[PDB]
């Protein structure tokens, strides 16, 4: 997909997950620009899980699937972000093992992607 299709896909992905949770707009704005530097509610963490379940990068237990995430990337991120994402998959493949609860596992992995991002990171 192109950069333009990607940017617009962020809103479409959000639309399939946000109505399931009680979320603050200011928290979603921050996640959208990759700022995970604030305490998340349970709802916001489970929101990251819903987004990642839509992407197919995690299972319902919140376990990140690095081989599948790598095979999914061409369908998720534009060519400009492939390498950053590839690098972030590798650095964050084990983050999920420090946490047991599925929503926290995914959230912590997403936060890792944002921190390890060597460029701008955007979350739906």
């Amino acid at each position: 997909m192109t950069m333009e299709q990607f940017l617009t896909s962020l809103d479409m992905i959000r639309s399939g997950c946000a109505p399931k949770f009680k979320l603050k707009t200011e928290d979603l704005d921050r996640l959208r620009v990759g700022d995970f530097n604030f305490p998340p509610s349970q709802d916001l963490m489970c929101y990251t899980k819903c987004v990642s379940l839509m992407a197919g990068t995690v299972n319902k237990k919140g376990e990140f699937n690095a081989p599948k995430a790598l095979a999914q990337l061409p369908h998720l991120v534009p060519p400009e972000m492939m390498e950053m994402s590839r690098k972030s998959v590798e650095a964050c493949r084990d983050t999920h093992k420090q946490f047991k609860e599925s929503c926290e596992r995914v959230y912590q992995t997403a936060k890792c992607f944002s921190e390890n991002a060597d460029g701008q990171f955007m979350w739906p």
